[PDB]
């Protein structure tokens, strides 16, 4: 007679209070507009990940990446640095499966159209200035923690000699993951470039876009 997660919920047992909410009900409860998840998880990576081959595109223990989530849940008190964490990629792919379990992408559905009609500019200045436009009307949620993100990943880029990553192989992580606009109508191989594109412009042009 094992119970239900409806009712391990309603008794009080497991919270799920932060993966598979909107960012801005996160953020809304921590009176932030960039999650501590997303902070700790940056953090982590910056202090023992940037000089780790493959970071982001290595895949971590998803089993204990799924400890990782149910402790985050339970709101405990999280320590990146308790040896369970050890594995810098278990770190990377917590960070990776909050933003893909936000119930709308970090870039929101209604922006998506105006994104791409950004990259489409005919050179890369035009570009840059559209699409800096468009981060300037994101809801601060949005737009605070996409300046954190890509600000750590510019981070990534220039270890790039040390982890073997590139602005194009973490265009590929990241663009699906924080743009989900395979399934958008429409043509899925063009969808998958698109966000790519958008996801790499915002990487190595992070400083005119961001600031």
């Amino acid at each position: 007679m094992r119970p239900s997660l409806k009712t391990l919920q309603e008794k009080g047992l497991i919270k799920d209070q932060i993966f598979g909410s909107h960012l801005h009900k996160v953020c809304e409860r921590e009176n932030s507009t960039v999650p501590w998840f997303v902070k700790q998880c940056i953090e982590a990576v910056e202090k023992r990940g940037l000089d780790v081959d493959g970071i982001y595109r290595v895949s971590g223990n998803l089993a204990t990446i799924q400890k990782l989530r149910f402790i985050v849940n339970q709101e405990e008190k999280l320590n990146l640095d308790d040896s369970q964490w050890e594995d810098i990629h278990v770190v990377t792919g917590a960070l990776k499966m909050f933003f893909r379990e936000l119930p709308e992408p970090l870039f929101p559905y209604s922006f998506f159209e105006q994104f791409v009609e950004a990259i489409k500019k005919q050179d890369n200045n035009t570009r840059i200035e559209a699409v800096k436009s468009l981060v300037q009307k994101l809801p601060p949620p949005n737009r605070d923690t996409m300046k954190v993100l890509f600000g750590h990943l510019t981070k990534i880029v220039a270890k790039a000699s040390k982890n073997l990553m590139s602005t194009q192989s973490l265009g590929i992580v990241f663009g699906p993951t924080l743009l989900r606009a395979e399934n958008e109508t429409g043509n899925m191989a063009i969808h998958m470039v698109y966000q790519n594109q958008i996801a790499e412009l915002m990487l190595s042009e992070y400083s005119k876009i961001f600031g």
